[PDB]
C-alpha cells in the first residue's frame, strides 16, 4: 500500500470523487481511442471504464498518411467534472488546434454528447460556479464560456471550503474571488486536489520516472494545503494492463480498454472472426519507417519490472513484411519473423540495427520482451522461442530513453507490416504480461566505477531455477582494437555453454586506440576480480570461472590463465603491472580455473613467419604503443607463455590448419610450453582452418572439458 500508486505512464491526471467511487481523465496523446477514464474506490486500486474518443480526425498527421505523424501532440490535459448528475471533460489538441467537450450521464458506458471549437486552449480548467457561470482558466488566463459548450462567449481549479485554489514544483493560487511553494519534491508536480468521505485530503501528482513514462503520486494533505494510510494494492494487472488470449463470448468488447492503437487504426485490416482464438493483423501498405506503420497494438509497460509475450503464426507473412513483439517508441526495440529469419532491431539510433538473425524452420513462434525500471536502469531484453517456455535470448539490450517526442512511455507493441508487398497477415494467439521477471540477463553492466564501454560486461544465467551458477567469461577477437563486441562472442559461445548449466559473462576490454597494454590484461583480471565481489547476487558459483576467446581474446584468456597470482613482472628494462587497479574490489581474486584458446596469438616476436615481428602497422605494434622490433622485452611480457608453471590451470588450444591472419605455429608453441609443464589438456587441429571458419566438435569439447574442470 505504497507510492507510486500507480507505476505507468497516466500523465495529467485530472481527478474528482462521486460518493463512495473516483474517477481520472488522462492523456495519451496520438493513441486511438483517446482520454482514457480510469475508476477507482479506494485511490489504490484503479482500472479502465472508458474513453472519450475513439478518432480524434480524419487528417493524414493523425491516420498516419503521406509520411506524417503527430507523436508527442494528439489529445492532452484533459479537464474532468461532475456537476448536478452530469459528468463533463474536456480536452484539446494541437493536431488540430482544436478543444473538445465531452458528456454524459454514465461515465462508464456513455453515450457522450459532443462539441468543440478553436483555438486550443493551453491546460483549461473549467469550472462551475455557483454564480451559475461556467469560467475556464489556462496559459493564466480567465474566461466564460457558453452553456451548450458550443464555445467561448498546469492550471487545475478547486474551490474548496469557500475559497478558490488554482493548482499549476507545485504552485497554489489561493482567492476569494474568481501565490506559494506547497511541494517541490523530485519534481512532482502538476494535479489538484481530491478528499476522501471520511475528509482525509490527497495531491494527485506525477513525477517523471524515466522510460516507464510520468507515473502517478498521492500525497497527504493537512491544512492553506500542507503536502500511504490506504488499502492493499493489487498492482496494475488487469486494471490498466490484462494478458488477452483472443478469445470472445458473445457479445463481449472485441478490444479490452486495455489496448489502444499507434494513431488511427485501419479497421479494415485487423479482425479475430478471421481465425478463432486469434487476433490477425492485415498488411495495408509498404512502409520505409516502423513508425509510419499502421495498426501497431499496444499496452503500456509496468513497474518496477515487467515482461511482455506472445504467441505468432507466420504462414500468412509475405515477401518483406516484419511482424512480432515492440518496446516502442522513437528509440524502439523489435523482434519478429522478418521475409523466414527470426530477427531484433535495435533503434537508438537513427538508422534500425539488424543485430542478431536465427533461420525459423517452423511457422508457430513466439517472442518475451522484458523491462527493468528498477532505480532507471531502465533495459529491454528480447528473446524468442519455438516453443511453450524455452526462452532463446536474441540480440543485444536496449538502453530505453524517454525522448520527445514520442512524449509517452515505452509500450509494448504487436505489428506485422509490408516493405515489398501488401496482403500479408500475422496471427497472435494471445499476449501476456506480467510484473514477475526472469533476472537471467544483466546486459552493460559496469565492472569498474566508470561509463566507458571498455569496461561494461554482459551476465547470464540458465533458466533452470537454481541456487548457484559456475561461471564461465567470454573475450572477442578484435586484434585489441574493439572495446564494445561482448554481443558477438555471447552469439559464438553463449547458447552452448548456458545448457550444460554454466553462468556465461561476456565482458569488454579497452582498445589499443583507448590504452596501451598491459590495460587490455588490467581490464580482465578486474572483470573477474567483479564476478566474486557481486556473486551473491547474481548466484554465480566462482569456485570455478572458466575463460575463453577467440584470437586477441584467446591471447587475453591465455595470458590470464598463465598469470593467476602474478602481480607484476620485468623482463630486461620494461616492467608491466599485471593486475592492476581498474575498478573498487582490489580484496578479491582474479584467478581463473580453466582455459580454452581459440588460435590466439602469443609470441609476437615469431608471430611473422613463425620467424620475426611485423611493421609498425600490425595490430601488436598498435597494442603496445611502439615498433615491436625494438620493443622485443614488451612482446615477451604479454606473451602467455613467460608465466607457465606446474600449479597454472588445464588448457584446451584449438587452431584451423588454414588459418591465414593467425598461423597454426602460434597455438602449437604455445600447446608445447603447457605440456611440458603438464597444464595441455588437448591441442585440436582443426584440418578445416580458417580464422573462425568454430564447429558442432570443437565446440562440444569446450563444453566438457569446462563441466569436467567444474563438475
Ligand atoms: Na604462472
Amino acid at each position: 500500500a505504497t507510492n507510486p500508486v500507480i507505476y505507468a505512464d497516466a500523465p495529467d491526471m485530472s481527478m474528482l470523487r462521486v460518493g463512495d467511487t473516483y474517477y481520472m481523465s488522462s492523456t495519451t496523446m496520438h493513441m486511438s481511442p483517446g482520454v482514457p477514464i480510469m475508476k477507482s474506490n479506494d485511490l489504490v486500486n484503479w482500472k479502465l471504464v472508458n474513453y472519450a474518443y475513439d478518432t480524434l480526425a480524419n487528417i493524414p498527421t493523425m491516420n498516419l498518411d503521406d509520411g506524417k505523424n503527430t507523436y508527442g501532440r494528439g489529445s492532452w490535459a484533459s479537464c474532468l467534472r461532475y456537476h448536478e448528475g452530469v459528468y463533463y471533460l474536456s480536452t484539446f489538441a494541437q493536431t488540430t488546434g482544436k478543444t473538445y467537450f465531452y458528456t454524459t450521464k454514465n461515465l462508464e458506458k456513455g453515450p457522450w454528447k459532443c462539441t468543440e471549437f478553436s483555438p486550443a486552449y493551453h491546460d483549461h480548467s473549467f469550472f462551475f460556479d455557483e454564480d451559475g457561470h461556467i469560467y475556464m482558466i489556462y496559459g493564466l488566463f480567465l474566461a466564460e464560456l457558453k452553456p451548450d459548450l458550443s464555445g467561448v462567449k498546469g492550471s487545475q481549479l478547486f474551490k474548496v471550503n469557500g475559497k478558490y485554489y488554482l493548482f499549476n514544483t507545485v504552485i497554489v493560487h489561493r482567492a476569494d474571488k474568481i501565490g506559494r511553494v506547497v511541494f517541490q519534491d523530485r519534481g512532482i508536480a502538476q494535479g489538484g486536489l481530491v478528499d476522501t468521505p471520511d475528509g482525509r485530503w490527497f495531491a494527485y501528482l506525477f513525477e517523471d520516472c524515466g522510460a516507464v513514462g510520468r507515473i502517478p503520486y498521492l500525497v497527504p494533505v493537512e491544512w492553506w494545503p500542507v503536502l500511504l494510510e490506504l488499502p492493499d494494492s493489487r498492482g496494475l494487472i488487469p486494471g490498466i494492463v490484462a494478458s488477452d488470449d483472443f478469445n470472445r463470448k458473445k457479445g463481449e468488447r472485441a478490444l479490452p480498454l486495455v489496448w489502444q492503437w499507434n494513431h488511427n487504426p485501419d479497421n479494415a485490416l485487423w479482425s479475430l472472426s478471421a481465425r478463432k482464438g486469434y487476433l490477425r493483423l492485415t498488411t495495408g501498405r509498404m512502409e520505409t519507417s516502423f513508425t509510419q506503420a499502421k495498426n501497431i497494438l499496444t499496452q503500456r509497460t509496468i513497474g518496477p519490472v515487467c515482461t511482455g509475450s506472445v504467441s505468432m503464426d507466420v504462414s500468412g507473412m509475405k515477401e518483406g513484411d516484419f511482424a512480432g513483439l515492440s518496446l516502442f517508441q522513437r528509440k524502439y526495440g523489435q523482434v519478429g519473423v522478418k521475409v523466414k529469419y527470426i530477427v531484433m532491431v535495435n533503434g537508438e539510433n537513427e538508422t534500425p540495427a539488424e543485430v542478431e538473425k536465427v533461420p525459423l524452420n517452423q511457422q508457430v513462434v513466439y517472442f518475451k520482451a522484458e523491462c527493468d525500471f528498477r532505480n532507471k536502469v531502465d533495459k529491454g531484453y528480447f528473446y524468442y522461442s519455438l516453443d511453450g517456455s524455452n526462452w532463446k535470448a536474441i540480440g543485444n539490450v536496449l538502453k530505453m530513453q524517454y525522448t520527445m517526442p514520442h512524449f509517452m512511455g515505452y509500450r509494448f507493441a504487436l505489428f506485422n507490416y509490408a516493405t515489398k508487398e501488401v496482403g500479408g497477415y500475422a496471427d497472435f494467439d494471445y499476449f501476456k504480461i506480467e510484473d514477475k521477471i526472469s533476472d537471467c540477463r544483466w546486459e552493460d553492466i559496469c565492472y569498474a566505477d566508470d561509463k566507458l564501454e571498455g569496461h561494461k560486461l554482459d551476465i547470464y544465467l540458465p533458466d533452470m531455477d537454481e541456487p548457484s551458477y559456475k561461471v564461465v567469461v567470454l573475450i572477442y577477437g578484435s586484434a585489441w582494437f574493439a572495446n564494445n563486441m561482448k554481443q558477438a562472442a555471447f552469439q559464438v559461445f553463449g547458447k552452448s555453454l548456458l545448457d550444460k548449466g554454466f553462468a556465461v559473462v561476456s565482458i569488454n576490454h579497452r582498445s589499443s586506440g583507448d590504452a596501451k597494454f598491459p590495460a587490455q590484461i588490467n581490464d580482465v583480471k578486474a572483470a573477474i576480480r567483479f564476478i566474486r565481489a557481486n556473486a551473491a547476487k547474481y548466484k554465480l558459483d566462482t569456485s570455478f570461472i572458466g575463460i575463453t576467446g577467440f584470437s586477441s581474446g584467446g591471447h587475453l584468456a591465455s595470458l590470464a590463465g598463465t598469470t593467476n597470482g602474478v602481480k607484476s613482472y620485468t623482463i630486461g628494462a620494461k616492467t608491466v603491472d599485471l593486475e592492476g587497479n581498474v575498478g573498487l574490489y582490489p580484496s578479491f581474486s582474479s584467478r581463473v580455473d580453466a582455459v580454452v584458446n581459440w588460435f590466439g596469438p602469443i609470441d609476437m616476436t615469431r608471430m611473422e613467419n613463425c620467424n620475426t615481428t611485423k611493421g609498425a602497422n600490425s595490430p601488436e605494434a598498435a597494442l603496445i604503443g611502439g615498433v615491436p622490433a625494438d620493443n622485443l622485452d614488451m612482446l615477451a611480457l604479454l606473451n602467455p607463455i613467460t608465466y607457465i608453471d606446474k600449479n597454472d590451470p588445464k588448457f584446451i588450444v584449438i587452431h584451423g590448419e588454414a588459418d591465414t591472419v593467425v598461423p597454426n605455429c602460434q597455438s602449437i608453441f604455445f600447446s608445447e610450453a603447457l605440456r611440458a609443464q603438464g597444464r595441455l589438456e588437448e591441442f585440436i587441429s582443426v584440418p578445416g582452418g580458417q580464422h573462425g571458419p568454430f564447429n558442432e566438435n570443437t565446440l562440444k569439447k569446450m563444453i566438457d572439458f569446462f563441466a569436467r574442470e567444474a563438475g
